[PDB]
């Protein structure tokens, strides 16, 4: 990483911390990923990634190996979704946008999940936005690859509030819907301007989903009571109607919105289908101001 000039930390994740950097020879502007631990099936894992392309997947440039130490270098984009969403809040992201990016975001999970890859982390700041009106997913493959903590390196909290329940309830082996799950939090977020479910402790999360969405149960989750943290003492909360969750939403958005938001996620929709659902109808792409 001699051949790069970093310009400036753009901020603190999982891994560790992400720069916005010049290829000192190439001219090139790219982000740059210091990982903290290295070790193999983690390299193999990566290296996988690398052939995981796609327009609304930020590209894996490539991978330096040296030092024991590793960088991953990406293409940069200029904004996140967060920022985005707080330059825009007093009037909200006109809904054409917002689903034109959910569209896109879809479009890429199902590229992804057809290969078998997960996110397992998606949040407001791992999507990537540009002036031509896309969106890209930032860190794809990057969960099974490292693993997850509770303090980053810099014992930030890592956020829980677009985790899915299954996880929540201690599932040692989830799917896709897991993303589903947290894209479609992001929708709900960007619909009403605050974040759907703020959880700052896994009761506290799992007792936030609960109280919007009932209480999971046998006959809406079969298998549920019998699950690792599922405990029969959980409070018993009754279900929201949508039309008082998502409120301006109308109802294309709030039956697309229910079906990413299934407790049992097999029954959840998948990225392929909910890209078929009537919402999508009218699609556009407008290009953000920025
Ligand atoms: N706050 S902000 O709007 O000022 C702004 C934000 C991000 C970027 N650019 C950018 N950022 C990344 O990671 C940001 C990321 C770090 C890890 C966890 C989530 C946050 C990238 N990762 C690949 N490519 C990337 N490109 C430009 C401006």
């Amino acid at each position: 990483m001699e051949n790069f000039q970093k310009v400036e930390k753009i901020g603190e994740g999982t891994y560790g911390v992400v720069y916005k950097a010049r290829n000192k020879l190439t001219g090139e502007v790219v982000a740059l990923k210091k990982i903290r631990l290295v070790p193999s099936t983690a390299i193999r894992e990566i290296s996988l990634l690398k052939e995981l392309n796609h327009p609304n997947i930020v590209k894996l440039l490539d991978v330096i190996h040296t030092e024991n130490k590793l960088y991953l270098v990406f293409e940069f984009l200029h904004q996140d979704l967060k920022k985005f969403m707080d330059a825009s809040a007093l009037t909200g992201i006109p809904l054409p946008l917002i689903k034109s990016y959910l569209f896109q975001l879809l479009q890429g999970l199902a590229f992804c999940h057809s290969h078998r890859v997960l996110h397992r982390d998606l949040k407001p700041q791992n999507l990537l936005i540009n002036t031509e009106g896309a969106i890209k997913l930032a860190d794809f493959g990057l969960a099974r690859a490292f693993g997850v903590p509770v303090r980053t390196y810099t014992h930030e909290v890592v956020t829980l509030w677009y985790r899915a329940p299954e996880i929540l309830l201690g599932c040692k082996y989830y799917s896709t819907a897991v993303d589903i799950w947290s894209l479609g939090c992001i929708f709900a977020e960007m619909v009403t301007r605050r974040a759907l479910f703020p959880g700052d402790s896994e009761i506290d999360q799992l007792f936030r989903i609960f109280r919007t969405l009932g209480t999971p149960d046998e006959v809406v989750w079969p298998g549920v009571t019998s699950m690792p943290d599922y405990k029969p003492s959980f409070p018993k909360w009754a279900r929201q109607d949508f039309s008082k969750v998502v409120p301006p939403l109308d109802e294309d958005g709030r039956s697309l919105l229910s079906q990413m938001l299934h407790y049992d996620p097999n029954k959840r929709i998948s990225a392929k289908a909910a890209l078929a659902h009537p919402f999508f109808q009218d699609v556009t792409k407008p290009v953000p101001h920025l």
